[PDB]
């Protein structure tokens, strides 16, 4: 086929309000295995301090590709406070 037909929105939730964002991004955009595909991320603050990172990351409807996978992958990033994945759709 070799196009992507899924999608998956991971959020991470940082460890704490004074945690740099950019960086965060960053570390977890490379963290993201070789055979998914970035899509989107978006910041979503909170009124306590804190800014959720949304990741939309892009894969296939095949074994090999496992969504829970790269938020653990995101998980083992520092900084990070949890990674869990919202939503998967067809695309």
């Amino acid at each position: 086929m070799s196009d992507f037909n899924l999608v998956g929105v991971i959020r991470v939730m940082p460890t704490d309000p004074d945690v740099n964002l950019d960086e965060l991004e960053e570390k977890l955009k490379k963290v993201i295995p070789e055979k998914y595909g970035l899509a989107k991320v978006e910041r979503e603050p909170i009124a306590f301090g804190l800014v959720a990172l949304k990741f939309y990351v892009l894969g296939r409807d095949e074994e090999g590709y496992s969504f829970d996978e790269v938020a653990e992958k995101f998980e083992e990033v520092e900084n990070v406070e949890s990674a869990e994945v919202e939503t998967v759709s067809r695309i």
